[PDB]
């Protein structure tokens, strides 16, 4: 599938996000094997988003949408639902399954 959430921690089991909310979100991510090339967390700073726009990679457009506020799960993103065949210059290989830690903050 394009998309895989496991939930970490549950959500409010109400909230879930939808077209002209923004989704304030920490993340990590990371491949399959754990090894981590990105995180907001580092960073203390969240990370926000749309749906509708394009604007994620449609694994985060379709994980995201599947959870409520609060909750933290692990999203196991298809290539073609991230990066596909191309992957991320300087980050990222070809055809990489890709693992985000996500916790949906709050909507806005
Ligand atoms: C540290 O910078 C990060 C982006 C952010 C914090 C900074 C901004 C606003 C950059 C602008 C720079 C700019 C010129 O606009 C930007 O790229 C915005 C853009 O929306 C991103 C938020 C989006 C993305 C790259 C969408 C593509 C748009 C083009 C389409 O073709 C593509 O389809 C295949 C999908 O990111 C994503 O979808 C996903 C899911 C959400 C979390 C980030 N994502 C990740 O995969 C990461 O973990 C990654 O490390 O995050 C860093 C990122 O740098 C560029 C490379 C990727 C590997
Ligand atoms: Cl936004
Ligand atoms: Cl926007
Ligand atoms: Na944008």
């Amino acid at each position: 599938p394009g998309v895989q959430v496991e939930t970490i921690s549950p959500g409010d089991g109400r909230t879930f996000p939808k077209r002209g909310q923004t989704c304030v979100v920490h993340y990590t991510g990371m491949l399959e094997d754990g090894k981590k090339f990105d995180s907001s967390r580092d960073r203390n700073k969240p990370f926000k988003f749309m749906l509708g726009k394009q604007e994620v990679i449609r694994g985060w457009e379709e994980g995201v949408a599947q959870m409520s506020v609060g909750q933290r799960a692990k999203l196991t993103i298809s290539p073609d639902y991230a990066y596909g065949a191309t992957g991320h210059p300087g980050i990222i290989p070809p055809h990489a399954t890709l693992v985000f830690d996500v916790e949906l903050l709050k909507l806005e």
